[PDB]
């Protein structure tokens, strides 16, 4: 079935004192492929991804600050913090030009990069990504009153920190097809010390919901409004129901994003490249030949 191993030599780099995990495969020469992951995953997330993507082009997959096995500093790990550590893991490796490949809190430090360095963002390939959720009626039912819970200090660290239930029950309730044990554990691995778990609460408590917090509601407000200006090729990915891209939004981005190709991966929640990899990463690798790089 779908693969649970993670072939990939650990690469580190130094980046504001901390260092930083990722993976770097494929060839050297040419515009590199950036996968950035989300909450509560890893590179982990893109395994099954990258291999259709490196015989023709790098593939850079950064563990975020506080995740997979990327250091895990004493920090607040607000989006500020992630999108600090992502500038400078860029400039560490030098990038020039990219393409983007990004998911969940990965996509809003993605689109917040390519606002601001629209000239280096060759195409962005994107899914179940960060957008403002108006009113709790836009999140699923089902998951209401647990994102709620999760978004308050005491309940939702308790829930988050004591308990790990993003790893244990969120994460499973992401994917339609049950994950397995060893997928689970490749999960679970980065936040063994319950302090670590840090980011996977604020990254909830970040969400753009309901305007707040503000700050957040701002910065993907700005964003959004430069992707619907952007003739940067676009690649969406979206399955049924979703969880943050229901259908009748993908379907809604689809017609008003400049450049965009869409493609319906089928059964799909939140991680969609746990639902259908291949089509994910075969799709991304022929796109990638049509673009000016
Ligand atoms: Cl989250």
């Amino acid at each position: 079935g779908i693969g649970t191993g993670f072939p990939f030599d650990p690469h580190y780099v130094e980046v504001l004192g901390e260092r930083m995990h990722y993976v770097d495969v494929g060839p050297r020469d040419g515009t590199p492929v950036l996968f950035l992951h989300g909450n509560p995953t890893s590179s982990y997330v893109w395994r099954n991804i990258i291999p259709h993507v490196a015989p023709t082009h790098r593939c850079i997959a950064p563990d975020l600050i506080g995740m997979g096995k990327s250091d895990k500093p004493d920090l607040g790990y607000f989006f500020d913090d992630h999108v600090r550590f992502m500038d400078a893991f860029i400039e560490a490796l030098g990038l020039e030009e990219v393409v983007l490949v990004i998911h969940d809190w990965g996509s809003a430090l993605g689109f917040h990069w390519a606002k601001r360095n629209p000239e280096r963002v060759k195409g962005i390939a994107f899914m179940e990504f960060i957008r403002p959720i108006p009113t709790w009626d836009e999140w699923p039912e089902f998951a209401r009153e647990t994102f709620q819970a999760f978004r308050t200090t005491d309940v939702g660290r308790k829930l988050i920190i004591d308990q790990n239930v993003f790893i244990e029950g969120t994460l499973w309730m992401g994917v339609v097809r049950p994950l397995t044990e060893v997928e689970m554990d490749h999960y679970r691995e980065p936040f063994l010390n319950p302090v670590d778990r840090e980011p996977l609460w604020r990254f909830p408590n970040e969400l753009p919901i309901a305007g707040e917090p503000a700050n957040i509601v701002a910065l993907v407000e700005e964003y959004m409004d430069w992707l619907h200006q952007s003739p940067v090729p676009k690649l969406l990915f979206w399955g049924t129901p979703g969880v943050l891209i229901p259908p009748a939004e993908a379907a809604r981005l689809a017609k008003s994003l400049p450049n965009c190709k869409a493609v319906d991966i089928g059964p799909g929640l939140n991680l969609l490249q746990e639902d259908n990899p291949d089509l994910i990463g075969s799709e991304i690798a022929r796109w990638l030949s049509t673009l000016e790089i």
